């Protein structure tokens, strides 16, 4: 449709755009970011609907960022790429820690196939009986 949005923050050089061309068209507004701040930017700009957060990311601890970023929806569905022992950490840090976690940056095929995964596909969806 259009109001499919997620957030990719990695140092990976190809795969935050790649995650693009994946989903940004169709799957969902998945955009690149190299800080969480940066993924800030985006969430406050495009508000995509997903988050994707590497802490192992070269220039801030997107740690941090995440437990804002639920801090700032509660809807935003948190997405670990980092340290996904961070629903220790990061979790009793403060609130979350983040949803579905993995420890390496894997191949998008495991990705696109986790978020079909995770992903509702219920009734309700969201918080809407029968989508008007």
């Amino acid at each position: 449709m259009m109001n499919e949005k997620i957030l990719i923050v990695d140092d990976q050089y190809g795969i935050r755009i790649l995650l693009n061309e994946v989903f940004n068209k169709e799957g969902y507004q998945t955009f690149q970011a190299a800080n969480g701040l940066q993924a800030l930017d985006i969430v406050t700009k495009e508000r995509p609907d997903l988050v994707l957060l590497d802490m192992k990311i070269p220039g801030m601890d997107g740690i941090e960022i995440l437990k804002r970023m639920k801090v700032i929806d509660e809807n935003i569905r948190v997405i670990i790429m980092t340290a996904y022992g961070e629903l220790d950490m990061a979790q009793e840090s403060k609130e979350l820690g983040a949803l579905t976690h993995f420890a390496k940056p894997f191949d998008i095929d495991e990705i696109r196939d986790a978020v079909k995964k995770y992903l509702p596909l219920k009734s309700n969806l969201e918080h809407h009986h029968h989508h008007h």
